[PDB]
């Protein structure tokens, strides 16, 4: 049976609120989360990360922040609709939402704002660059089978030792997980291990969009084929997610009920924003666009009601038709959505597919846009190659470097090690300290956390900072 | 007597929603406003406009990130006012039982839009505009003016000259915000939403000494001579007395007062002007009291942890105080006549903020880098104005000819085209309305032509204004 008291969990991991709390008391807990997220540097960093078009000095353009802000509005509208409908259906009290009314819309809003928090500089091409670079170091293709003699993996510790070990399973997991960087998973890593935000279990649940472990090697089960689409969390966060699952009464590979809303909100916001920016950047006129789109109720109607006015009314019409649909879909499939087992999105739609198609054919295909995707990949690929010496080091050597911060045998490695943000470096120390040194899997775990350290640093950079750092360290600035 | 149904007005200026509406129907009206504002280019432009420190390559606050943080304080205050009103059983009594959401939504959007009308280099962009216009049409004399039409034998027409001369030298971001949401952006927001962004009630053209009764509300200019008619309708629509403020503005104001410096001290430590320790010391220098309760308490938890707990403590003391102040003075606040802020001087609470202001003034705003940017900004805007001076130099017939057939004026034409269509349209729209036969027609035209230029400049982002200066300087 459906009881949102069981899902909207107002407890925290560390220094947790306990006891019996008033409707107001619980409200203030969730309002504290809002403050944490809004005043977070991780969120301020988004105004420097780019959405589609590069950041200009004529930049009426959207950034990851302005877009995330617009998604937050869609999410609010959807949640507000789900609740207004549930109230009309007299189900609000029946589902336990009568007192958790505000936290419900607040969780959705903050999950929307945070939905792009772990994306790396250059987005899909920053992801590409990281995975491709790590793939060429520790070949995960080789670990799927039995320990091969020509194991291409360069990391001596991570090479599969010849029919000898179940320790080989850790190697498989480490090799695959490190080649499966995903912004979604990095977001969980970031909110927990890195930013140490200490959000409520319910708030963290909302940003777990996928349930596939990064290290996953097989083909996802038919039952959860959709929820396991992309990796949702890393091998480092395995334990955290395992508690989150317990705290939110989630089955294995089940999603948090509210995530379907943030997802739907994201689906609506996807292109419409970027077509508005394409007209601004002058790729085409509002007229030219109306032609490529060429349904009557949304697009034609908005054209009749010039530049800002068309998009203001395209957005309105789109929302006024899609928001109620998503809200209805959610209520209609609430049993499965509640269990976290529902294997579809709220909009599984043709109107959105139309916007996607026009944007793909005439905006994401633009030479300027495709030349930043090429450049971005070069930058991140370069950056990784610059810090390669840290991963090249032996455990004893790297350990020595972490201990007496400045080492004389390694001048370059020391200097590069200091470049890494203290927040990430701390997380390494903290994680590696927890492991038992005597353990045979200790060197395997250390290398994993050392790689994770580097991935954390790079993904943590803003688009511009990564570009600068590349040019500075290339000795061209 | 206090009935928020009368103040939370969900009607629009153009193609207005009409009739009897469900709680849900009214909700969707106010949610449409949110969408309009959030997806507005005027709001996206804020991430390019600077709050204190220059825009670097990143963790620093821009006008947008700050406005976003104010929005949170405003939400917290409004949410408190409503939780308290509910406990007092007054929610139904004040008509707020159904307008519960629009109440917190109006506060939130008025917070995001406080700063929207601010020109490129803030108080220095304001400075540059007013000083430039002051040296053209001397308003001191109307209580030297180069504009032949605007120079004062006799005439009551002279009163328009006085109004035009003072109004043009009294550019204010707050007033520009009203101009921008109405005439320029043409956002078609609800009357209630517009009410929330009218922070001051003084007409820009005002020359006298503000009446003692409204001395505070008339602190700075709240609206221009061009928006006179608009405000007159807004006043009617929101049942506001002359020079009275919208009830909810006191909340956005209080939210703004709290957010003021704390943000910038956090950024000063980031930019490495001082250490958290150095800061704790200067705060001590400036003063079991509120001080121990907020600052000392936050330092103990830490020795980001310091600022996280400074913010929390500050808010947990100030938010309920503001909420209480608002409920306590609700009759006057509702009438719009209340002549104080929610956190006014006397209070120990106000003194905590004054402390943050003092530390930031002495060690942050006084920073050479900060001051360099201020000097530079003034130079840019001053320069930019001087670049477009030829448009204001033109005779009415000549300028009119230019607006019509978009040859004798190559430079003026080209400069006229540089002006954003949105502002140029607003000029045409405004000047078209005026009766040509009228003797005050040339006076009105010049006013709108000047307003056109002020709109263009203030409309620029910090960076765009800097670029445009260097481009037009042929560098
Ligand atoms: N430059 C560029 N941008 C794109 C392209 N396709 C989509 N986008 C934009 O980039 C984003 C890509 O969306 P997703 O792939 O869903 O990104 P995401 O939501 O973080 O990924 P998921 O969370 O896994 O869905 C969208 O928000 C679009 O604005 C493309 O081919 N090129
Ligand atoms: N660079 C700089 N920034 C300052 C200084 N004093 C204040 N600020 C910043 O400017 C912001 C706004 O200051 P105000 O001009 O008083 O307020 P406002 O938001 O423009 O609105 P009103 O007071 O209603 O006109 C503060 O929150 C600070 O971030 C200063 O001397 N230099
Ligand atoms: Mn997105
Ligand atoms: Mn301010």
């Amino acid at each position: 049976q459906i009881d949102f008291r069981k899902k909207i969990n107002w407890h925290r991991r560390y220094r947790s609120p306990q006891g019996v709390k008033t409707e107001h008391e619980i409200l203030r807990i969730f309002e504290s989360d809002r403050g944490r997220i809004i005043n977070s540097p991780a969120i301020r960093r988004l105004q420097q990360k780019t959405q589609v078009f590069p950041l200009e000095r004529n930049a009426a353009v959207r950034t990851r922040l302005t877009h995330s802000m617009e998604v937050q509005q869609v999410g609010r509208y959807i949640a507000k609709e789900i609740l207004s409908r549930l109230k009309e259906l007299k189900l609000l009290e029946a589902y336990g939402l009568d007192e958790l009314t505000g936290p419900f819309e607040s969780i959705v809003e903050m999950s929307c704002l945070m939905h792009d928090i772990g994306n790396p500089p250059f987005g899909h091409f920053g992801e590409a660059a990281i995975n491709d670079w790590f793939r060429q170091r520790l070949h995960p293709e080789d670990a799927e089978s039995q320990p091969l003699t020509d194991d291409r993996c360069s990391v001596a510790a991570l090479r599969l030792r010849d029919g000898e070990e179940p320790l080989n399973e850790l190697r498989r997991k480490i090799r695959q997980d490190l080649c499966h960087f995903e912004g979604n998973a990095q977001g969980i890593r970031l909110v927990h291990t890195l930013m140490r935000m200490n959000l409520t279990w319910a708030q963290v649940g909302g940003i777990l969009k996928y349930t596939r472990p990064a290290w996953w090697r097989g083909e996802t089960p038919e039952t959860h084929h959709y929820l396991m689409k992309k990796p949702g969390y890393y091998l480092s966060e395995e334990a955290y997610i395992a508690r989150l699952r317990k705290e939110l009464n989630l089955a294995l590979y089940s999603r948090f009920p509210l995530t379907w809303i943030m997802e739907a909100a994201d689906d609506i916001s996807y292109c419409v924003a970027d077509l508005e920016d394409a007209v601004e950047k002058r790729i085409f006129t509002v007229e030219q666009l109306y032609h490529h789109l060429h349904f009557s109720l949304v697009v034609e109607n908005a054209w009749e009601k010039t530049e800002d006015q068309f998009f203001m009314y395209l957005r309105v019409n789109t929302l006024n038709k899609l928001v109620p649909y998503a809200a209805q879909r959610f209520i209609d499939n609430l049993p499965a959505i509640f269990a976290g087992t529902f294997n579809h999105a709220l909009l599984e739609s043709d109107l959105l597919k139309l916007y996607k198609n026009v944007a793909v054919k005439h905006v994401f295909s633009h030479p300027d846009v495709e030349r930043l995707e090429l450049q971005g990949y070069r930058v991140i690929s370069g950056l990784l190659e610059i810090y390669r010496p840290l991963l090249s080091l032996s455990l004893s050597d790297f350990t020595e470097l972490v201990e007496k911060e400045r080492v004389k045998r390694f001048p370059i490695e020391s200097r590069l090690f200091h470049k890494l943000s203290t927040r990430h470096r701390l997380a390494y120390v903290e994680a590696v300290s927890k492991l038992p040194s005597d353990s045979p899997e200790f060197p395997l775990w250390e290398y994993y956390y050392r790689c994770r350290l580097l991935q954390d640093y790079i993904s943590g950079m803003t688009d511009l900072y990564a570009w600068d750092e590349y040019r500075r360290l290339m000795a061209v600035e």
